[PDB]
């Protein structure tokens, strides 16, 4: 049903300033084998962001062929190897840095890629969920919740079943969800299908940059604080949640503690997670949890004994009774 332990694979999204780009230099796709490692694992979510430039280099106009039909081979190397993939637009509310909404990004242009993202895929099997917009921010915090229904109109005119993830303003971050979020409680969805994603990470900032190590003020519980904000406005509001980015890095073990108190709380709220980040070509990013010679991924061993928890019904938290 619902896994309350995912991934994140990273990749077909980098090098943005190389459009359309070539497939195996500026962005790369699981290659053949590569989700049996994490089937092995015991991981059977996948969240997997997109570059919305590459899947439609021009807008109101056919997906590409080239690089839908990569999407097309990675979901199908997914259903081969028990893996559910949640498709990730990661494009801050933008497309070729113009906000949805402007004049060169029209809403019914955002609705437009939504209605052929769900009309491609709608029939995949491994196809488990729509992430509509990946961290918006800036200049586009304030056209997000028109440009949010929009995309759930698209996807719904395809797909009336899945799960839709909604993310906020502010890089979708969980520690600030409720100064913001208050705009999102207008958003309708006709099949009653519709989670919200925020985002966290415990470095100082909260970006995932990790500056700095824990230091000597750290606090085992700052994941849970940071998430707590968005776990309390969704019981306030009766909605329903999702994290889909956390990562730490590897060499600090201050950071798996509260990496495990935040899963505890997670767990204890039917909230999934989707770690961030694997991937095919991350090389010697700090978050990262693909295997790599000479580098150990204890956040993978952590992972694997909260896979093994039952999961939940729906995606929480509980309502109240």
């Amino acid at each position: 049903s619902v896994d309350l332990i995912g991934i994140n694979v990273a990749g077909a999204e980098f090098t943005g300033g190389k459009l359309p780009g070539k497939h195996g230099t500026h962005y790369f796709f699981p290659p053949e084998g590569y989700f049996e490692y994490w089937s092995e694992q015991g991981i059977h979510t996948v969240r997997f962001p997109l570059k919305w430039e590459r899947l439609q280099p021009s807008l109101n106009a056919e997906l590409d062929d080239v690089y839908a039909s990569l999407v097309d081979d990675m979901l199908d190397q997914a259903k081969e190897n028990d893996i559910k993939v949640i498709l990730d637009v990661h494009n801050y509310a933008r497309y070729r840095k113009k906000v949805i909404g402007t004049e060169d990004v029209p809403v019914s242009a955002y609705q437009d890629l939504m209605e052929r993202i769900a009309k491609r895929w709608q029939g995949h099997d491994a196809l488990f969920a729509y992430d509509i917009m990946n961290e918006p921010y800036g200049s586009a915090d304030k056209l997000w919740p028109a440009a949010a229904q929009a995309g759930i109109d698209g996807v719904r005119k395809y797909d009336k079943k899945r799960p839709l993830l909604i993310e906020g303003a502010s890089w979708s971050s969980a520690a600030r969800w409720p100064r913001y979020a208050d705009e999102l409680l207008k958003l309708k969805d006709p099949a009653d299908n519709m989670v919200f994603s925020a985002h966290v990470f415990i470095d100082e900032d909260a970006s995932g940059s990790y500056k700095k190590g824990p230091g000597k003020d750290f606090e085992p519980m700052i994941g849970v604080k940071r998430v707590e904000p968005f776990v309390n406005w969704l019981k306030e509001h009766g909605k329903k949640g999702h994290i889909g980015e956390f990562g730490i890095p590897n060499d600090d073990e201050r950071w798996l503690d509260a990496m495990d108190k935040l899963l505890a709380y997670l767990n204890e709220n039917c909230i999934p997670i989707n770690y961030w980040a694997a991937g095919p070509s991350w090389g010697n990013y700090k978050l990262s949890i693909e295997p790599k010679d000479g580098e150990k991924r204890p956040q993978v061993a952590l992972l694997k004994k909260y896979a093994a928890k039952d999961n939940c019904s729906d995606f929480g938290p509980a309502k109240a009774e």
